[PDB]
């Protein structure tokens, strides 16, 4: 019959966790409904005219087809998507559709797949714009909390639930950054010193989560000198914003490949940091860590 | 009057934790005694003729002088050292003397310094052969357990006690590897792909310790493709040994800059893995995680 879900936006990289770390947000999210239909075609409806309805281009259609073929399902599906945020925002918008679809198909056709397999299937949607199955946004979208994609072929995801309170502020510029281009501009090689720094700071962030230390987590998050300083130059007022909220947040950095900005405000300054972000970007959201795709 | 301590050998790097991770061993260790003397000179006695007695070259003398001057102590010290293992073995031999001395001076002159400051002082001994204050061996020697040096200037050390049982096997070749040379041969730059791999695998090792997962810890430890494959070529039979103990250990890798080899055998094959290591290197030791410098 049919299944409807809310599939969350996610923030990847988190500074020194480039291509590994993922943090699931509670908002924004896509609302996706999948209905089994007798005709074997896959029909897609989406409320954002800039997103393809062709089932071989829309990531939801790509993921559904792969799963339907893999299990010889024999039915088509009509997928209706209401977008939480536009693509190219650095918030895992496409991944929300890829993950939500994987989860919905799994429920609809009772495939009983585990979370890792759902992330693996969702990652095929993320391939439609990569040449490679990136899973750092679809992993948190499925698992909720904080995730680390620690291996590919085969995929490995380690999950750390966030049991404490972690306020999040997200500023969403109206401009977009194409992720392939965002990657082309990155250095092809990094110095041994940056390797040592990022490995240490990233490991420190993991220790910080197990020790519920927001200050440590946020400070190490801001120590990347390899990727963030390069991509931050694509974002108007990003460095000025970092300076203005300096002692009022545990940390602030680029969400995914940008241009969205993610900040972890200190309890005492949450309204003030939100207002500062709003001053620059009217589309600013207050949220927290999410629990992953779920039925709605 | 006088203070006598046992200062443990330590294993740094642990594969993807290059220049960050440190694991304290219970054995071998140096036995170091420090006695306050009226004359302000620093006298050093050491049972290894290949180690300098000049107080400005022996790391124990360098560390003691720095601490004595910093606190206007006004007394000299006579330091007697009985070495656990030779320098250039990849087991933090010099660091054991540096850390043991820092700890002993702190006790002898009642300086009440915390562990981090002791590691910082010990790291000045490690400077006598670096140009830089490396702390990845002195940190575990002082803290015990597993440590991560996550920042320099100022020094930051995160400590993770090892509460579970972790059997360790150490093979000590009779040859030495000069650490400065071991570093010169490393690549000056690494690919973005290796940065992603090592950050993810190193973070996975941290997660593995908090989840007491030896298999995960050991497997990720062996995923470094940047440093270990280069230095392993300096160690006779190292790759052959890895292949022979393959399914009998949680993991095996180079200790520090080598040539010593550190393995974490599975409970079922401990005698068999020790015998294999002994076949190649008569000086093989069975040990476990240590608790750091202590009085003896
Ligand atoms: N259901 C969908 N939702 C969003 N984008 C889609 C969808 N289906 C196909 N796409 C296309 O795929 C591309 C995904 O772009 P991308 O810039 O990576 O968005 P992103 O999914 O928002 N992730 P990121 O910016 O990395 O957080 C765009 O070209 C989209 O047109
Ligand atoms: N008390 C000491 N114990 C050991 N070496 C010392 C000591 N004092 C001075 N040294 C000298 O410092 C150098 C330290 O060499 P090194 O090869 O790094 O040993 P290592 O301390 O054994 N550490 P590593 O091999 O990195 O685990 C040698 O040249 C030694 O002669
Ligand atoms: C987030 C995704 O676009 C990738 N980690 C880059 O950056
Ligand atoms: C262990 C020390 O020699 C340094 N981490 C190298 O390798």
């Amino acid at each position: 019959m049919k299944v409807r879900v809310k599939a969350p936006c996610t923030s990847a990289n988190l500074g020194v966790g480039f291509d590994v770390f993922g943090l699931c947000l509670k908002e924004p999210y896509d609302v996706i409904e999948v209905e089994a239909i007798d005709d074997k075609e896959i029909i897609i409806e989406v409320d954002d005219k800039n997103i393809p309805t062709d089932p071989d281009k829309n990531v939801a259609g790509i993921v559904a087809k792969k799963m339907i073929d893999d299990f010889n399902i024999g039915k088509g599906v009509k997928i209706t998507i209401k977008k939480g945020v536009k693509a190219g925002s650095g918030l895992g918008s496409s991944a929300a559709s890829s993950a939500g679809t994987a989860y919905a198909i799994n429920e609809l056709f009772k495939l009983n797949l585990d979370k890792l397999k759902l992330v693996d299937y969702a990652s095929y949607g993320e391939l439609a714009s990569s040449g490679a199955k990136h899973a750092d946004n679809v992993a948190p979208a499925i698992f909720g909390g904080f995730t680390m994609v620690t291996n590919y072929e085969p995929l490995e995801v380690l999950h750390i639930p966030i049991d404490f309170k972690l306020d999040i502020l997200i500023a969403i510029p109206n401009i977009s950054i194409n992720t392939k281009e965002a990657r082309e501009i990155l250095p092809k090689a990094v110095g041994l010193k940056d390797l040592v720094n990022n490995v240490g700071k990233a490991c420190g962030m993991v220790y910080a989560l197990y020790n519920k230390d927001k200050s440590l987590f946020g400070r190490y998050m801001m120590s990347d000198k390899v990727i963030e300083p390069v991509r931050g130059k694509l974002i108007p007022n990003y460095f000025k914003i970092k300076e203005e909220v300096k002692d009022k947040v545990y940390g602030i950095t680029i969400s995914g490949s940008g241009p969205s900005i993610i900040a972890f405000p200190k309890e005492e300054f949450i309204d003030e940091v939100e207002n500062i972000l709003r001053d620059y970007y009217e589309n600013t959201i207050r949220t927290e860590v999410g629990k992953g795709v779920e039925v709605v």
